[PDB]
């Protein structure tokens, strides 16, 4: 659909990246790049020169021309910039003689960027920039998935969508004839810090501009919404340790007062902060209580974390795993959460089902299989204990804001860098 010209998916059968739109443009797959072994349309590009894609085009769907429209959609995950690049490097390029496409990226003055180029046969050029600050306490960007979608209107228009929205526009109508190049080479180019990189997947090409509700349900349709997700945008996966980060308080971070059922985990703080005035302000992610997903019912063999899915949580206490659980029989719709001794649940209700998406995701059941509640918390005597509680699940049907059951899991990634665990 939408006049894809390249769709670049993983293929089971011939196990490479291959183009899935129908013109069979060839992908060769340089012996530096990585993948993920979990999602295998996942690829690292570092800074090696034999970590690189090469796409050669179908000949009939080379760009050269001055009134034509087309857009180009991919997924890109960035690590957060310890050191000033003004150094702007390219990392997929479509230019020959000095005309064509191409997206850069840069980091300056606390903001990374994703650059987007035109330049037409008589050398003038046009950009379009997305930047996102590493000033600022959670980002939406910083090191997670993006999803990026450019159009480009050539009466009009070139516009940068971020996760489905429009967030940018600069008009290239002055162009001229823009000549692109037979091939397209995704390689970073040009940057001089032998430690970046970046990850990709599901790089598209399109010949119209692509509209709003058509690039929401690409946004939507590559989702994978069946699947929950890590802070980073990953699959969320079983026997994984993750911080815990509760978006309604997220200067808190989790503790556990003492183990065993008489005992409470809550929510403290303040946050710690990581700080370099001039290239980073943000709160610390790595910090708190860990919780572990434990498969209970599910039956794939892999350990990928499902929408439903039936599991257990473990929770880290001094490198100790211990059981989250309750006894719904205590007084209150609120039941506070205690840190059990494995062989000692006994029939503590423990099983909780895991919501993808509000972000609500953790819906304790007892032994019967009803509802206890969300997993969330609830202040007695000015601490703020985590329970399951009913409430939620009552409420968050009713309006759409973040509640105190909304939480993210956050594992331990190379493109975030802290000083304490
Ligand atoms: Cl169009
Ligand atoms: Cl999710």
């Amino acid at each position: 659909k939408y006049n894809c010209i390249l769709n670049i998916k993983y293929e089971m059968d011939r196990d490479k990246l291959v183009d899935s739109s129908g013109y069979r443009s060839r992908i060769n797959i340089g012996t530096g790049v990585k993948f993920s072994e979990i999602d295998k349309n996942q690829v690292q590009l570092s800074n090696l020169e034999s970590s690189k894609i090469e796409v050669i085009l179908n000949n009939g769907v080379i760009y050269n021309s001055m009134y034509e429209n087309f857009s180009t959609s991919f997924w890109i995950r960035i690590p957060k910039y310890f050191r000033n690049i003004n150094n702007e490097y390219k990392i997929i390029s479509c230019m020959q003689n000095n005309s064509g496409w191409e997206v850069s990226l840069n980091f300056s003055n606390m903001n990374s960027k994703i650059i987007w180029t035109l330049q037409d046969t008589e050398g003038i050029k046009k950009t379009v920039v997305f930047q996102y600050t590493q000033n600022i306490n959670i980002s939406d960007y910083i090191n997670r998935w993006i999803f990026v979608t450019i159009t480009n209107n050539r009466l009009s228009n070139s516009k940068i969508y971020i996760n489905g929205r429009l967030i940018n526009e600069e008009s290239i109508s002055d162009l001229g004839n823009i000549h692109a190049s037979n091939n397209i080479m995704f390689k970073l180019d040009g940057c001089r810090d032998p430690h970046r990189y970046i990850w990709i997947k599901y790089f598209n090409l399109f010949d119209k501009e692509l509209n709003k509700k058509e690039i929401k349900d690409l946004y939507d349709n590559q989702s994978n919404s069946g699947i929950l997700k890590d802070f980073w945008g990953d699959y969320l996966q079983y026997d994984k340790p993750y911080y815990m980060l509760n978006l309604y308080d997220p200067n808190k971070y989790l503790d556990v007062n003492n183990v065993g059922i008489r005992g409470y985990m809550y929510l403290k703080g303040p946050r710690g902060r990581i700080v370099t005035t001039n290239i980073y302000l943000n709160s610390t992610l790595y910090m708190g209580t860990k919780f572990i997903i434990k498969k209970y019912a599910s039956g794939n063999k892999d350990n990928i974390v499902r929408n439903n899915d039936r599991v257990y949580i473990n929770v880290v206490v001094k490198n100790k795993e211990y059981r989250l659980a309750t006894n719904a029989s205590q007084a209150g719709v609120e039941k506070i959460l205690s840190a059990v001794e494995i062989p000692d649940v006994g029939n503590l209700s423990q099983v909780v089902v895991m919501k993808s998406e509000n972000k609500c995701k953790m819906n304790l059941q007892d032994n019967n299989g009803n509802d206890i509640g969300f997993i969330g918390f609830h202040q007695f005597n000015n601490i703020a204990k985590l329970v399951a509680s009913n409430w939620y699940n009552r409420q968050i049907g009713k309006a759409s804001r973040t509640f105190g059951c909304s939480w993210e899991f956050i594992p331990v990634d190379d493109g975030w860098g802290e000083s304490s665990l």
